[PDB]
């Protein structure tokens, strides 16, 4: 149903080397340096995963795809935190992280936002204490509603990396594609049709913030999406488009499928293609509960510009 | 302008690389290559690598050049009398695969349907029929000065020149944008969505004529702004070291809009006063940031015996996925 590639238990130990070699080489993240050298770091990656994610990225495809069986060493990872504000970065788990972001340069470039987790370029998903029924990423009680990651956004990520450090009670990641079949030719239409409302999220000079846009575009046959419910939103006298709209949240709603990212299991979900969501779980808080990490790619850091600060920053805002 | 010169052993290093790969490979039909160039790229000096790394992120300078490859003369043999018709591969694959690796560094290597038989690399020599043209198969007569595509929404994001031969030393013109000699409020202007950047026809069915469902879907966007005369920018992205698109030939300032007239002949000015000439000689790649950096082509006298100026050129995307409305599948990297 959905390609994956399961790693040999070589290929396992050489991603484990290599990511271990690259963490006592550079200082964090914060070194230029690495951010520089990154794509060609991420060429020593065994050619097998290489070509792997080449073809996910060209075949433009399907919604996701998972590489899995990487070697996470749980005692070196060492517990799951409490909370990231106030922690020390790099961390043990650093080779993790330097490992999604070796991805990322294959996939585009990494990229954050500067008021999101100061700014991290990595970011953490664990269960925290206080933001517990909030439903964001650091939460656990509730979700329920699947995404196009900041489908308002001009420059939302194009791909959207999640590394699973841990995840005992295998807490699924909704992920749901588009099934075209069951949507006429007319709807489809007008939803390429810039009629729809996107609101910005509470988190996030210039804004900008303004127009309409349309929810599907790229191809008619195949098309990409920008889907965010809750944030969506419909001129009242634009029956048509509201109709289309109505068949459109059905079919994505009704295709919704758990993905669960296991220990060791890298999941590459293509923003474009896909929309994601993730499950209500019971957290423990004792060290021990299921920690993601999440880097966000874009095709084109330029693009971006006038909402960076400097050109040599990711950050946006 | 920072360049990267070769040492013996680098360009040695990269002659052997481009022969080992065009060996390994059929052509560029091969989808196997495509898939592998940036994995393939890595294989190149690193010295090299980290330049073009550097300048890519730098997004400073709206050019650099690659100098001291070896580019073995009798090998690639006689510059052709056309593109047309020609044995694929070339002698030349080892230059056109160079290219290809260097794309791969950049972004994404594309073309446009209707171009060169949809090839990825682009030959630029003289040929007799087209002598008395504006274009790059010309000579006689001046290429002016211009962004690629200034009107398309899914323009080059870079260009790469590499000249296979060169004997008369024919400049390529590359100009930049020294923002300090413009005024604070022509720039706000320029900034301002005043202006009608007109779509070449060339990239269009001129024909208002509906051959299939399909093809009319790829052309759509660029048929709404030839239909509706949107006005857009000159100068995007940073007001301090802003990106420019501009080509004068196709670009209307409203008559009435005093203020975009100013501004503009202000842009136009320093823009053409600043232009360079950039000699592409033998084994020299040069790199076009096409959004910081126009370019063009001065005349020359061609002889049309296998000797004349022949380089190939490769178009990079940043973003392949944006262009999709507007290629037949998703695999193909031909725009049209
Ligand atoms: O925790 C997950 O599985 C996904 C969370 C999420 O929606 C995100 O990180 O964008
Ligand atoms: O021949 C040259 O140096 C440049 C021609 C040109 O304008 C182009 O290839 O886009
Ligand atoms: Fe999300
Ligand atoms: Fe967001
Ligand atoms: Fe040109
Ligand atoms: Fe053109």
């Amino acid at each position: 149903s959905t390609p994956s590639y399961s790693l040999t238990p070589a290929e396992a130990s050489a991603v484990a080397e290599l990511t271990l070699e690259l963490a006592a080489a550079y200082g964090s993240f914060g070194d230029p340096v690495l951010l520089r050298d990154l794509p060609r770091l991420a060429a020593r990656l065994p050619e097998g995963v290489q070509d792997f994610l080449r073809e996910f990225k060209l075949a433009d495809r399907h919604g996701h795809t998972v590489i899995r069986g990487h070697d996470f060493d749980q005692r070196r990872i060492g517990p799951t935190p409490d909370h990231w504000r106030g922690r020390v970065r790099p961390g043990p788990e650093f080779p993790e992280e330097l490992l999604l972001m070796l991805y990322s340069a294959l996939l585009g470039e990494p990229f954050g936002w500067a008021t999101q987790q100061d700014g991290h370029l990595v970011h953490d998903i664990f269960p925290i204490r206080s933001h517990e029924n909030d439903q964001l990423g650091m939460g656990s009680k509730q979700l329920l509603t699947w995404h196009t990651e900041d489908a308002f956004h001009p420059y939302r990520s194009d791909y959207l990396i999640l590394g699973a450090l841990r995840n005992p009670d295998h807490v699924p990641t909704t992920v749901g594609e588009l099934d075209l079949s069951s949507l006429s030719a007319e709807d489809i239409d007008v939803l390429f049709e810039p009629r729809y409302h996107i609101a910005p999220d509470e988190s996030h000079r210039m804004i900008d913030e303004r127009p309409l846009g349309p929810l599907l575009y790229g191809s008619r046959l195949d098309p990409y999406m920008r889907l965010d419910p809750y944030f969506t939103s419909v001129p009242q006298d634009d029956t048509d488009a509201r109709r289309a709209y109505d068949a459109l949240f059905k079919v994505v709603d009704s295709g919704m499928r758990e993905v669960v990212a296991d220990q060791g299991d890298v999941l590459f979900i293509d923003n474009h293609r896909a929309v994601h969501g993730r499950l209500p779980f019971q957290a423990r808080y004792d060290g021990t509960d299921r920690w993601l990490k999440r880097v966000c790619v874009t095709s084109d850091l330029r693009r971006s510009r006038e909402m960076r600060a400097t050109s040599a920053t990711r950050l946006l805002g």
